[PDB]
Parts: structure tokens; C-alpha cells; sequence
RNA sequence: GGGCGCCGGUACGCAAGUACGACGGUACGCUCC
């Protein structure tokens, strides 16, 4: 498995 | 291009990391033309 992340997908990335 | 995964680079750091909707994608692994 990949390295852990924390900021998500984009699409979530509403309010700055 | 975008999704899902995730990342760059921004924090923090000794450098890589781990954070992180700093603010920018979708590269790179799959998927849809």
C-alpha cells in the first residue's frame, strides 16, 4: 500500500 | 481532463518522513473516449 495522506481528493475541497 | 486512490509543495522537520481542505492537481497505479 501507498504513503498515509492526510488532505483529501479534491472534490471535497470546499471552503478554503 | 476528471474519479477512486493518492501526491506535489506547504507546515513541522536534521531529510526524508508524518502532518495538512496551505492552496494546486490527477501526474504516477487502476477506471472512462
Amino acid at each position: 500500500m501507498p504513503k498515509t495522506r492526510r488532505r483529501p481528493r479534491r472534490s471535497q475541497r470546499k471552503r478554503p
